């Protein structure tokens, strides 16, 4: 039951962006300008409708150079992918977790079946484990 | 002669994302975290084809916050559109150049025929005035 490596994401809806500098809470590990997608079925999870088995959100984070007042992306660090399936993922809220260093279908991060990234999404119960919200 | 609202550009390919910052020469009025958009025509160009006639790019401006080392979207400033066919907007180099205040149809911020956007966009003969390069 392993998430499957999300291709074509970079075709997906741009949700939003957010930038993650050093001192925040989070600089380790997700340090970096980081952009959201999501397939059509995560989309009708996103406008309040309910989120389909088969919805993918990916978290694609780069490193940034600082550039004379601008950030400009750097390397890709890795995408963090969350795939959704009520009974297949039933153990971490109905959403698979994973992983991949780079953006690298080979380099499969999560050691642990997502108990560790659903730990702190869990947080977001209310939201359906998801923090991201669809803006204009 | 008008360009045309670009309806709908929020779903489309997100090209690539920047940071301007205080102090940056772009600060006025290009100040903010940006987000470049492509419609399928405009795809072709950026890989290497001509830009078709019908090709538009969307340069997508939001204000940000500074929030304990995080940059976070706040509200969208303007979008800036470029718009290709090589007859009607000959004096431009065949894109027409249109900013929307707010983003909003009814707010035209181009006075002077694009003349402006163009003089700077000259630099970029050799790419067909597109400063942004497709990432992965
Ligand atoms: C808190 C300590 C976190 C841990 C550990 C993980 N994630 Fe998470 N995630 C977190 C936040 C605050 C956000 C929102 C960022 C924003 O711009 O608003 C996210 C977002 C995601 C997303 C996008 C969908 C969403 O929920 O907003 C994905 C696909 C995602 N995260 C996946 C993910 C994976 C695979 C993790 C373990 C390897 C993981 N996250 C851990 C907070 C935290
Ligand atoms: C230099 C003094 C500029 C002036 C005046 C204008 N633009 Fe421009 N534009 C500039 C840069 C350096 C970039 C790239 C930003 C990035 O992320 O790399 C842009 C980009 C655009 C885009 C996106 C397509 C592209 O060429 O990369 C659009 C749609 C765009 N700009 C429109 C635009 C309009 C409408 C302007 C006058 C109101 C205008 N630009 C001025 C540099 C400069
Ligand atoms: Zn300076």
């Amino acid at each position: 039951t392993k998430v499957k490596y999300p291709d074509g994401f970079r075709s997906w809806y741009h949700v939003k962006s957010m930038v993650i500098q050093p001192g925040h809470p989070l600089e380790n590990p997700f340090g970096g300008i980081h952009h959201v997608y999501a397939n059509a079925e995560a989309i009708q999870g996103l406008r309040g409708g309910n989120y389909p088995d088969g919805a993918v959100l990916v978290f694609d984070l780069f490193d940034y150079q600082e550039d004379n007042h601008a950030l400009v992306e750097g390397k890709r660090k890795l995408i963090g992918v969350m795939e959704r399936d009520a009974k297949r993922f039933s153990a971490t809220g109905g959403w698979g977790y994973e992983g991949f260093g780079e953006g690298k279908p080979d380099k499969r991060l999560v050691t642990d079946g997502g108990q560790g990234c659903f730990g702190c999404h869990a947080a977001q119960k209310e939201s359906q484990y998801v923090f991201s919200r669809l803006r204009d």
